[PDB]
């Protein structure tokens, strides 16, 4: 038993629900939060811009430093920093970027890394602005996620268009 609520059961260990990441986060205080990264750990728009604001930019100061040590991410990889104010850990995680010409297929390798983590809050990954179909990254995710997530769907449009069409 854990403390999230409100959550639609899409299979075994994969729920959904249209919420705001950010007030999700505050609320819970998960043990992980996923951040939808960029390799350069820049977080000034999207999922990322939000977290890095809720965190009053203290996200973005633990990242240079964590960038200026060891280098971009991968895409399709991850690191493990302080989720701050917002959770335990937050999981930064880089899907492709479409709008960069990035490879869709590094998407199930972006997902691969929640099998880290036993309990998760998260987006759906390359959605929003990194231009993928939310459908397909909402497919990604069921299909190579097998620990607990709990994804977070800021549009409702979106949301309640991800559930009809889910199968
Ligand atoms: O796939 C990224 C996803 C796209 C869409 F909005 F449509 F859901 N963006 C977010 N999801 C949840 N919380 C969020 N907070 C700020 C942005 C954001
Ligand atoms: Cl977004």
């Amino acid at each position: 038993v854990n403390s999230f609520s409100g959550y639609l059961k899409l299979t075994d260990n994969v729920y959904i629900k249209n919420a705001d990441i950010v007030e999700e986060a505050k609320k819970v205080k998960p043990t992980v939060v996923v951040n939808a990264a960029n390799v350069y750990l820049k977080h000034g728009g999207g999922v990322a811009g939000a977290l890095n604001k809720a965190t009053n930019n203290a996200m973005q100061v633990e990242s240079d430093d964590y960038i200026a040590t060891n280098g971009p991410l991968k895409v399709g990889g991850s690191c493990v920093l302080s989720g701050h104010n917002l959770a335990k850990h937050c999981l930064h995680v880089v899907g492709p970027n479409v709008n960069k010409g990035e490879d869709i297929q590094l998407l199930k390798s972006a997902y691969e890394n929640f099998n880290q983590h036993e309990v998760l809050l998260a987006p759906l990954l390359s959605a929003g602005i990194f231009g993928a179909d939310p459908i397909h990254s909402l497919r990604v995710c069921v299909d190579t996620v097998r620990t607990n997530v709990y994804l977070a769907v800021f549009d409702k449009n979106l949301y309640d268009k991800l559930v009809s069409s889910f199968l």
